[PDB]
């Protein structure tokens, strides 16, 4: 055709989610536990669970065994805390904005540039049934209507940021999501577009994303009713009282109910991972001294630090620290 | 099923292109035209045709009407100043940058918040098969992997941002594109992403997006040999002698040979419509001292005025006044 396709030279025709959830199904023991970890994270998000809401984790998953070791970790720390922290770990298989780089596990998981997408997917599928079966909450973030069709059964919590709510295809897909969601302030530090797309969750809409069978589709979706905001900054840190205070202001003339998450990273550590115990310190004293809208922190950490993430050892420790300072002042709470 | 759609009651399968293309199809006249305008904005990108590159239109299009209203006073014009200016007409039904308001004439042509994409897609494809018989090359911003299976046929020209070269499953769509690209300059101001996104285009590459059936598919590229990078401010207008002369000096320090537009419109005005004249007329000006890589314009242009976009009186005074002013410093380059 002298218009159509003029620079395509071939075309594949990728597998199905129903293919990919065929292969590597769910089982009625996982099925349960993610719905019952869905559960948890919505009851702290809505006050009717004293404990913190902790998503931490990688940067970006890099290879499965790498992300094994640091689940086997995870878990045992997340034992120890449980009656005071709600351990989530992140699984993020790529990272928001770049022109450069690996293009993540899903795309190019033999790490040549390759865009091997298919086995990606079932590389990545696979290891997080087995990040399941080892009985972890896992934490995702939405930033296309394909992979939570492919992927998002496995999955307890989403973030939502503008590569969701700035597009017009699909801008409403957080109402039709099956997780409790948190929605990211935008990139200058403005509130409003995350209040806006968390009160907007909660309703009706329709969206364009795919059925399973990989067809462009229409969604009808119902409402998401466990919704918070993610404090994670701006061209200035926002997690400083003032600037929680702003926020509660800000959810509560729109009619919400206060409820958000600190991200310790990116915008309030400014890209450090020096300064990520201090937010989470920040916050604990916050939480000591009455606040009852933060009901979670998050934290990005992998084995070793430098990178934006904090090292293994630093994140036991503040997270050990954390939960020693919170003995029940979140019981106080409900 | 307690994991999977709990939030989500109803979905129907989407039109694909093919059946959208098969009740709009393209006459052979309107092909043959569309791919003669490509290979015209091909030549003057390339240097081969001396003629100046004018995108200009509505800030986004409201309705079929408005749309051809302004059609005919531009095709008017751009018969009158066809010896300098190749005047194309932007035809953005979306808009970029935005979390709330009106969903644009694709998603919402009934303008009541209904999100009906099948009506909108038709209504789109006859007004743009209407401009296309008015002789008008058309120019569009491809935000979204899917949108170009469906319409891309009837554009001559295309910009590309953040939304597809930060995504990490087509981030180079712009390779597999059958139409001359133009890559906008990052929001910071920085040229790196454009400079780098425009010189992988010209390479074959893979992208994930969908087939002519609607289904997700991976499309292998050709590489896109027509690409330009699109000035449009960061923190702070970028269009200036200095400016232009840093982009030259980038590009040719990236191997690729100097080839740049320059919107007149959002960074380089400060969305302030009176600033929009001034940009133009300090191009023309950089051209008339012996600028070689400033190859087109960019123009948000309406009927009425303030939105960023000028009146069309505003339009018409300045493309002809452009048009006085560069009559024979452009054959001079080639
Ligand atoms: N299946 C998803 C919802 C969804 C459906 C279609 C999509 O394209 C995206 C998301 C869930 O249960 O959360
Ligand atoms: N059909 C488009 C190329 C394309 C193919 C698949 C997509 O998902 C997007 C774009 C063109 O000819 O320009």
């Amino acid at each position: 055709d002298a218009l159509n396709n003029v620079h395509i030279t071939d075309e594949q025709v990728l597998m199905t989610p129903e293919q990919l959830k065929a292969a590597f199904p769910l089982s009625l023991q996982q099925e349960a536990q993610i719905a019952d970890s869905r559960k948890s994270i919505s009851d702290i998000i809505a006050g009717r669970d004293p404990r913190l809401l902790v998503v931490c984790g990688p940067c970006s998953i890099h290879d499965p065994e790498t992300a094994l070791e640091y689940a086997r970790r995870f878990k045992a720390l997340a034992a120890e805390v449980s009656d005071s922290l709600y351990l989530v770990m992140r699984v993020y298989f790529e990272k928001p904005r770049t022109t450069v780089g690996w293009k993540g596990l899903i795309n190019d998981p033999h790490m040549d540039g390759s865009f091997d997408v298919e086995a990606g997917l079932q590389i990545a599928r696979k290891l997080l049934l087995e990040l399941v079966n080892m009985g972890l909450p896992l934490a995702t973030e939405a930033l296309d209507p394909n992979s939570p069709q492919y992927l998002g059964d496995l999955f307890s919590w989403s973030a939502i940021g503008a590569r969701t709510t700035e597009s017009q295809t699909h801008r409403e897909m957080a109402s039709g999501l099956s997780m409790p969601v948190g929605f990211k302030n935008g990139t200058d530090g403005s509130l409003a577009t995350a209040i806006n797309a968390m009160r907007a969750a909660a309703q009706p809409h329709r969206f364009v994303g795919i059925n399973q069978a990989g067809q462009v589709a229409l969604l009808q979706t119902q409402g998401n009713p466990d919704g918070h905001v993610i404090l994670r900054g701006g061209k200035a840190p926002n997690y400083s009282p003032a600037d929680v205070a702003q926020c509660e202001k800000e959810m509560e003339q729109a009619g919400l109910r206060p409820s958000l998450m600190v991200d310790c990273s990116h915008g309030n550590s400014n890209k450090d991972y020096r300064r990520q115990p201090a937010v989470a310190e920040s916050v604990v004293a916050q939480i000591k001294d009455g606040n009852r809208s933060i009901i979670g922190l998050m934290i990005e950490s992998n084995i070793h630090e430098g990178d934006a993430c904090i090292s293994w050892e630093m994140t036991d420790a503040l997270l050990r620290e954390i939960h020693q300072d919170l003995n029940g002042q979140l019981t106080a709470r409900v």
